[PDB]
């Protein structure tokens, strides 16, 4: 999908940004700090509900969307050197947040449908 970004610049600590991603329905905002590699800071649902965040930005950013403008939104307070970044929005369909082996199962159990 074409995702529209806008935002960023230079600021002084303590500051405030807004970035804005205009539009696969989760979204996530990443970054990529210099000399590291490109990380989730921060996610959301396609209705809101559900957020997830970096435990590095909880408390100083606000993720949020408006769906009258398909538009999702990351607010960054208190911002610290730290935070220098090149910040990026993404939206991915639900079946990529169950690639691979990742967390926790249940025990298997055995379903089977016999023919008629």
């Amino acid at each position: 999908v074409q995702l529209v970004e806008s935002g960023g610049g230079l600021v002084q600590a303590g500051g405030s940004l807004r970035l804005s991603c205009a539009a696969n329905y989760y979204m996530g905002w990443f970054r990529q700090a210099p000399g590291k590699e490109r990380d989730i800071v921060a996610a959301i649902s396609w209705s809101g509900g559900s957020t997830y965040y970096a435990d590095s930005v909880k408390g100083r950013f606000t993720i949020s969307r408006d769906n009258a403008k398909n538009t999702v939104y990351l607010q960054m307070n208190s911002l610290k050197p730290e935070d220098t970044a090149v910040y990026y929005c993404n939206a991915r369909s639900g079946g990529s947040a169950w690639q691979g082996d990742f967390g926790s199962w249940g025990q298997g159990t055995q379903v089977t449908v016999s023919s008629h």
